[PDB]
């Protein structure tokens, strides 16, 4: 089998909500990841995938951001990155984080496949690894998970 949709929809102990959603209509080719987040603060929040589809304990069961390639922390667009380095995500005045993201590093299928992984929106911006910290190096300082979920197959 070889998915060309996933889904995820994420939830946490507050107000942010939100449902993203996947599409790779080509297995090398680039993901689309659109959806909306509710409840957020003004500004940027760090968006990244996580290795584990797993809460059992709590943050840690996530693991660190998904790192196959065995990388230091960046943004998006930075060669040296984590495969889960989806960068941020901007929330409006109304607290809402309009999503419309392209890449071509994760992927649905493959070495890089996020299915089965978690998605989580964070409290504070991804610093894209120009923090100036050991931590900037790891998690781009994006603080708490305000909410997350474990991504889905949906075609
Ligand atoms: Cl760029
Ligand atoms: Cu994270
Ligand atoms: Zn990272």
């Amino acid at each position: 089998f070889m998915a060309t949709k996933a889904v995820c929809v994420l939830k946490g102990d507050g107000p942010v909500q939100g449902i993203i959603n996947f599409e790779q209509k080509e297995s090398n080719g680039p993901v689309k990841v659109w959806g909306s987040i509710k409840g957020l603060t003004e500004g940027l929040h760090g968006f990244h995938v996580h290795e584990f589809g797993d809460n059992t304990a709590g943050d840690t069961s996530a693991g660190p951001h998904f790192n196959p390639l065995s990388r230091k922390h960046g943004g998006p667009k930075d060669e040296e990155r984590h495969v889960g380095d989806l960068g941020n995500v901007t929330a409006d005045k109304d607290g809402v984080a309009d999503v419309s993201i392209e890449d071509s590093v994760i992927s649905l299928s493959g070495d890089h496949c996020i299915i089965g992984r978690t998605l989580v929106v964070h409290e504070k911006a991804d610093d894209l690894g120009k923090g100036g910290n050991e931590e900037s190096t790891k998690t781009g300082n994006a603080g708490s998970r305000l909410a997350d979920g474990v991504i889905g197959i949906a075609q």
